[PDB]
């Protein structure tokens, strides 16, 4: 008889599935390690009215890591963590909310006049609360820097990238890394530099360095890399990291930012105890900053 064919059921649309043909590139927002992020407009109606979204994808093996990153972000829900919106699919792109004020790296140099100490301390608390949540879900970020912190508004920041984020297995304190060549060594605790081990207290250390960036308004001439390279020497090459370890073993640390009150600076230094067990916790930090804000 007639041609037999499949009568397929009603196809309930998934709002987290973004079709490639409607995801339209506007510009580059930046890149880190093996990923890049782009401003796109998802524009199904084709009239430039679609929602603007941030799209993460691989630069031209690392597919597996992006997929793991997507699964991490999908299940994080917090006001100081950037929102997952969906995927565009072997290959895959991560679709997130777009924050037009950019990272702290761009925002802070341009907004010194409107962002006073009080607002910096509120940003710091918010960063701590997002990181404390990440810790409560048993992850270590391994890349906490001002460049990875996005500005929602004058009053709100969010941790906006999770590309090195790893799970600490239950009943263990740390994760051991193997791939370490693109490491942000100037944001890294001694146990990360020496033994390649990552604890929650190692994110506290990196937070300390992120707080320092915040307090200098991400001035490049005052960056943790620039400051450490002045301390230890700028032309050591492959010996750079060993001299960094030796400097930190000696008790030397990044100096107090200009106009940063000592009381804020002591909270920063408690992030930089050499032994992880002696470092402050994210909740202790929050209490600390809240006291200074009262
Ligand atoms: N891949 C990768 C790492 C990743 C690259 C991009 C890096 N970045 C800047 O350097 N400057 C930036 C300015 N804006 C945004 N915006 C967003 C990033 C993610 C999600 N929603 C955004 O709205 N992002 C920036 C942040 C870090």
């Amino acid at each position: 008889g007639d041609i037999v064919s499949e009568k397929k059921p009603a196809t309930e649309v998934d709002p987290t599935h973004f079709e490639k043909r409607f995801l339209k590139r506007i510009r580059d927002l930046g890149e880190g390690h093996f990923g890049k992020v782009e401003l796109c407009r998802y524009d199904p109606e084709g009239d430039n009215t679609g929602e603007q979204v941030a799209v993460k994808s691989l630069k031209p093996n690392h597919i597996a890591d992006l997929k793991k990153e997507i699964e991490i972000l999908r299940n994080l829900y917090h006001e100081n963590i950037v929102k997952y919106k969906g995927i565009c699919t072997n290959g895959i792109k991560l679709i997130m909310e777009f924050l037009p004020s950019g990272s702290l790296k761009e925002y802070l140099p341009k907004n010194k006049n409107k962002i006073n100490l009080k607002q910096q301390l509120k940003y710091a608390v918010q960063i701590c609360k997002g990181m404390d949540y990440l810790g409560s879900r048993q992850y270590v970020h391994r890349d906490l820097a001002a460049r990875n912190v996005l500005v929602e508004s004058e009053h709100q920041v969010k941790i906006g990238d999770f590309g090195l984020t790893k799970a600490i297995e239950t009943d263990k304190e740390y994760y051991t890394v193997k791939d370490d060549r693109d490491s942000p060594v100037f944001w890294y605790a001694p146990e990360c530099l020496m033994q390649s081990k990552f604890y929650i207290a190692s994110d506290v250390w990196s937070f300390g360095v992120t707080l320092h960036e915040l307090l200098t308004y991400c001035d490049s001439d005052s960056s943790p890399m620039a400051l450490f390279l002045k301390m230890i020497g700028p032309t050591h090459g492959q010996m750079t990291v060993t001299r960094l370890v030796n400097t930190l073993k000696e008790g030397k640390r990044l100096p107090c930012p200009p106009n940063c009150p000592d009381e804020v600076y002591q909270l920063m230094r408690k992030c930089w105890e050499f032994q992880p067990s002696n470092r402050t916790s994210f909740q202790n930090l929050i209490e600390g900053f809240e006291a200074l804000l009262k």
